[PDB]
């Protein structure tokens, strides 16, 4: 079943980075650049997946599965979803590239700790995760303080479709550290089926749910 | 013979870099960022073919790993040039260099993943693969040549000669690849391991004499 | 005692890291881009070596090889000449040519260094040559070219670059030289002095580099 869901999961990418693809060809004012983050966000999370689904992307460690390519997926995709996020803030207004690459570096950071905390037995798993908790907070400050302002500072209309996009995307980072540490990588309270699951639904709507809503409001300010 | 033709290689990848440097000194017309790519291709080829002629970036099927470290930075460092021969006097697309960049990247990560699997498995990686250099070289023969042909007849006779160059030789890897014992095992290691030293001076050293010597004659 | 040393290096690197997050409040004409970066050094550096106390960083090879030093190293290095860098173009043109041939040659030098720690006899002393080729260019581009950038940006400028190069030059060629003396070259120095050289080294290099470097730069502020 589980190798069947990451299968599935490789089609709904490719379909997703399908879609992106034939609305850059009709981009009514959003830079190709945006359309170009959106594609490669789905389509290496798709191949991560499609290795977990060929039984390639994951082994035993401590007697428990580490599914390696998640981090191997996150390290690329979620680093691209925040400056997917960050250029939608800077939309019609100068860039804050700095802003950008903080943002990027925290977040790299943050995966990278997760699959360290993954390798990591005891008082040291939730030294790493904890670390990882932190870059996260940092992100979420970014987000809602300074890169919000950045929006603001790009008028109303944007702002609205900014604020939008941060909340949808927040909820979701939140979910990521909880369902870890629930799951058989931390406290081991939920069972490796559950994990695997929200781990297959929460990125169908980060891969590809949260640039449906950032690319047809950023198109729906075109005139 | 294996270890000598690395070192051989590898000597040769060092004559290409000091060529492009002394090239950069008297540019014409060039800037030095293309330069700079000239030079990394063959001073980080030849680094890690030295690798395999020290015995080290290889493990035993024999799995020369130090070619997938190779092309990883040298073949989206080769697109970057090809890309910016297009956009020479114009305006630079960045996007689609960086497609082109994404492309060839997850190119070469499919070749090392099919390297390492067996049976079907090795089959689906490798094809992903060929999808993403088909998607480079209707890129490179559409929108990209259109870019070319915007910075008019004389740049765009030259990016067609280099993208035609660069093309032949992208096809024969993994045609050799296929062939070789990393796929159906028709040809010896001996005929991959030459085909994997003659290839690659021709688009690490080959393809940048011609692409700056070409480039340099349109400032007369 | 290796561990503690590595703890105590690691909340250095914090202390150092919000210092120059306090400085970027009050910015005195320094680009956001400076502060990222020296913030990234120290943060890295850090984290690499916490790895290190937590006896996750290094692994038996008879001898032992700390490998988070070269993962440290691959980031923290290239930073740090990306900010010798754009200190010699501050007020002027940037040229990211140079700026990225520097993280070129830098990133292989300390690859070579990790491919040198995992290699025996001739084959070691080989990549060590190839390093140390690499680190000479690197000083060459930093007295030469870079030099000539930083005299053209002013008498003020120039200066405080000429003391930033001397302070950054005299430290590079110190890990080397540990490098060679220590358990990973001629084994003349003991394991315990190698340590302390890759403790006392970074402090100077992660913060100490930064803090002359930003002070300096600030200095140039008017009002
Ligand atoms: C090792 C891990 C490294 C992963 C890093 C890759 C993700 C980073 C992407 C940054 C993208 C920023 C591009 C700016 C776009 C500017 C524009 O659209 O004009
Ligand atoms: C694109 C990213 C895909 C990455 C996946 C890595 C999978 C590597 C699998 C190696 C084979 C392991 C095995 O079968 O024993
Ligand atoms: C965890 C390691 C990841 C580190 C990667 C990023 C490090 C930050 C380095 C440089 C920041 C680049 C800022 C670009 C400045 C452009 C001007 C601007 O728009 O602000
Ligand atoms: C963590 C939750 C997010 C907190 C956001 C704080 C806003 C920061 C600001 O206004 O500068
Ligand atoms: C809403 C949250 C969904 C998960 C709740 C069920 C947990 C199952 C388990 O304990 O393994
Ligand atoms: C695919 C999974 C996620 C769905 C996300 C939102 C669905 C489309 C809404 C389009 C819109 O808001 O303009
Ligand atoms: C610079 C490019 C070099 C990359 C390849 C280096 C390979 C080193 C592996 C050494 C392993 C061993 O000694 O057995
Ligand atoms: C993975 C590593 C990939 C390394 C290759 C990437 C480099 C692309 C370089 C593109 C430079 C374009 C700018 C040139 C210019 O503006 O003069
Ligand atoms: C892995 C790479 C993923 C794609 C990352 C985005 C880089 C796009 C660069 C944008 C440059 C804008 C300026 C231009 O198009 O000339
Ligand atoms: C090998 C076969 C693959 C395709 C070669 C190039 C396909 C045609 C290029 C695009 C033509 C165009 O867009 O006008
Ligand atoms: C050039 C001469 C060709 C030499 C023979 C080639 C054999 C290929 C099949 C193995
Ligand atoms: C940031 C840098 C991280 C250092 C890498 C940590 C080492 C991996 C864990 C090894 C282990 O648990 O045995
Ligand atoms: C790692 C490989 C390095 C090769 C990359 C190419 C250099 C890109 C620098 C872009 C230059 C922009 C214009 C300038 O300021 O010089
Ligand atoms: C990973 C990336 C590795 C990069 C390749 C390693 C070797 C690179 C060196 C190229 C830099 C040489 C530039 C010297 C000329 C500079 C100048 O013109 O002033
Ligand atoms: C040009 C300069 C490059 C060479 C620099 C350093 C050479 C040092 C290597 C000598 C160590 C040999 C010791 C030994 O073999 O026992
Ligand atoms: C062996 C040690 C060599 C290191 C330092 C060399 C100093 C170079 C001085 C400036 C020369 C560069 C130039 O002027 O172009
Ligand atoms: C990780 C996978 C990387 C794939 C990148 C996606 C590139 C698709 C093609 C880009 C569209 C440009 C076409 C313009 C004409
Ligand atoms: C395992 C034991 C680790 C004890 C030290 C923890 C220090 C964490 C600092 C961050
Ligand atoms: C990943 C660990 C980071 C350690 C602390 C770094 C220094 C302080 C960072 C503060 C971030 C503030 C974000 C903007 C607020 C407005
Ligand atoms: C206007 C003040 C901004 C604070 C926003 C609060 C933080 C959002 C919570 C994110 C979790 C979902
Ligand atoms: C006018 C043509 C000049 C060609 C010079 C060729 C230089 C080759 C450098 C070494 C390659 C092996
Ligand atoms: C068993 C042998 C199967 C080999 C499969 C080779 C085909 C891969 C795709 C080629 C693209 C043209
Ligand atoms: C050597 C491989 C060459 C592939 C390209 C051939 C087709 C190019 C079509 C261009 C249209 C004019
Ligand atoms: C693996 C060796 C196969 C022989 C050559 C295949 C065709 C490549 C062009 C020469
Ligand atoms: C086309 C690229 C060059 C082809 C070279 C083929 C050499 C084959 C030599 C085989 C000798 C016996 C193993
Ligand atoms: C606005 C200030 C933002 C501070 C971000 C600091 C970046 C640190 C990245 C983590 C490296 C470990
Ligand atoms: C085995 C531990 C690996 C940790 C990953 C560190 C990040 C990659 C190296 C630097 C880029
Ligand atoms: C192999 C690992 C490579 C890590 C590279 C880390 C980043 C170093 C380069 C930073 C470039 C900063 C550019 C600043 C420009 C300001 C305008
Ligand atoms: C002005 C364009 C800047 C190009 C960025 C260089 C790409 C980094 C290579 C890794
Ligand atoms: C890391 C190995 C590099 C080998 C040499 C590369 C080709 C020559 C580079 C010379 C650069 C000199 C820069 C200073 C100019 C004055
Ligand atoms: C056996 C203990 C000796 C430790 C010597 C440490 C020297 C530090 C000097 C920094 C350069
Ligand atoms: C850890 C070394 C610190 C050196 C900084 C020197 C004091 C500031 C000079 C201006």
């Amino acid at each position: 079943m589980i190798s069947i869901l990451h299968y599935g999961y490789s089609f709904i990418m490719l379909l997703g980075a399908l879609y992106f693809y034939l609305l850059s060809k009709d981009p009514k004012g959003v830079p190709a650049s945006e359309y170009l983050i959106a594609m490669v966000i789905p389509l290496w999370s798709g191949a991560a997946y499609l290795s977990i689904a060929l039984g390639q992307g994951l082994f035993q460690y401590d007697d428990t599965t580490i599914y390696y390519a998640r981090y191997i997926d996150w390290v690329i995709s979620t680093p691209l979803l925040l400056a997917a996020l960050a250029l939608t803030a800077m939309f019609g207004g100068k860039k804050n590239l700095t802003l950008l690459f903080s943002l990027v570096a925290l977040d790299v950071f943050m995966i990278i700790t997760g699959f360290v905390a993954d390798l990591s037995i005891g008082t040291t798993k939730y030294i790493w995760y904890s670390l990882g908790v932190i870059a996260l907070i940092i992100i979420l400050v970014i987000t809602f303080g300074p890169l919000r302002r950045i929006a603001l500072s790009n008028g109303t209309r944007l702002a609205r479709h900014y604020t939008r996009v941060a909340i949808y995307l927040s909820a979701l980072w939140v979910c990521y550290p909880t369902a870890w540490l629930l799951g058989p990588s931390g406290l081991g309270l939920a069972q490796e089926l559950t994990e695997v699951l929200v781990f297959i639904i929460l990125p169908i709507f980060s891969k590809v749910g949260f640039s449906i809503v950032d690319l047809h409001g950023l198109r729906k300010l075109h005139q």
